[PDB]
């Protein structure tokens, strides 16, 4: 069944750039049952953990993070690219292959003491997630754990995210 | 109680530019009960309607579109800014910005509900409807958490059934 989800993920050569094989998640999303199952297995992988909020980075993160928040009866916080959030924000820099970029969170998104599960579609290098984790901590939040639908085990995302509990459903 | 949701919608002056008042729905999202209630009301408003899929234009549209699709037991299709979708896309230009959808996102004949957070002028939603129809999908209805009634989005979307929970 997870095997079946895995086989439904479309691999696209050289997107966004040559050397990357992109994991296209849209066929999972458009299939009612596959989408439902994906959310259910994410919830299931979080059993036994204590948390108050889900946070996800824009934009593919939202697609699993927001329904999973709904499914778990918790709140949802978007972590966003610069310029998108209207109110006062905090910003955090992360590494790209040959540069840096930033992500932002609203200053009021997480309260001190709140336990947060960070969700995303895929763990690659882990830069966007690292920045998200640090944004949550800057507000007094604690990162309970980090969950992904898929993980690229050749890219050392786990190493970048040292000290965090990392869960992924499908490991490539 | 929807009155409560409305009071959690923060109004931000001068964003994204001077003289524009922005409706910030992030306080609704971060409150577990408010977020749950918003999704349940959106689903309640769609009761008695016939549809196969939910579509939402990126990315604020995802925030309600995906959980709503999950709640209603249907599939979800993202409509996206150009260069974001990996596979073969169809495209649609509007006054100029552009939106794209996967060639295979929607089957011919499939009935689609389009979801977004807020109805303003209706441009991006108009484009989203045209993209769905480009694939031979049929727009059942279009639903928003909020609608700025002073901006004539309904007129721009003439011919579509428009639902909104909160009217400003
Ligand atoms: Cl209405």
């Amino acid at each position: 069944t997870l095997e079946e989800i895995k086989m439904m993920i479309r691999e696209i050569p050289d997107f966004p750039k040559k050397g990357i094989k992109f994991k296209d998640i849209t066929p999972v999303l458009k299939d009612a049952k596959a989408f439902n199952y994906s959310i259910e297995m994410l919830a299931k992988a979080l059993e036994g953990r204590k948390f108050d909020l889900i946070a996800a980075p824009e934009a593919r993160g939202f697609l699993f993070g927001a329904p999973l928040a709904y499914r778990l009866g918790v709140g949802f916080v978007p972590v966003r690219k610069p310029g998108k959030l209207p109110a006062e924000t905090l910003s955090y820099e992360y590494e790209l292959e040959y540069g840096t970029d930033s992500l932002e969170i609203h200053k009021d998104a997480v309260l001190e003491g709140q336990r947060v599960v960070i969700v995303d579609d895929l763990l690659a290098t882990g830069g966007t997630i690292y920045a998200s984790a640090k944004l949550v901590e800057s507000l007094g939040g604690i990162v309970d754990s980090i969950i992904f639908l898929t993980e690229l085990t050749f890219l050392d995302g786990r190493k970048k995210l040292d000290g965090y509990d990392i869960i992924s459903l499908i490991k490539f």
